[PDB]
């Protein structure tokens, strides 16, 4: 799994892309890796062009969601600031 950094300006409506896996949505097959399933057209993410869909976040600015919610997941894409460098895993 090849990690990559985000860097993404969280603009009016947001980040720009949703993610899933956190420790209580677990996305994958059942466990906590937290990662993405859809980036919105017209976002910071859509419009930057840097991340992809079904990435496994690893980190947001400077936090990690080793073990973190999908909530708290998503919660750190809105507590990124504005533009944040976003870290996902690609195998």
């Amino acid at each position: 799994m090849e990690y990559e950094e985000i860097t993404l300006e969280r603009g009016n409506s947001g980040l720009g892309f949703s993610i899933a896996g956190g420790t209580d949505n677990p996305h994958i097959g059942d466990d906590p890796s937290i990662f993405i399933t859809k980036i919105i057209p017209g976002g910071a993410a859509a419009q930057d062009g840097r991340l992809r869909v079904n990435d496994s976040i690893l980190f947001v600015n400077e936090v990690d969601v080793r073990e973190v919610t999908h909530s708290a997941a998503v919660e750190a894409l809105k507590e990124a600031g504005s533009i944040v460098r976003l870290y996902v895993m690609r195998r």
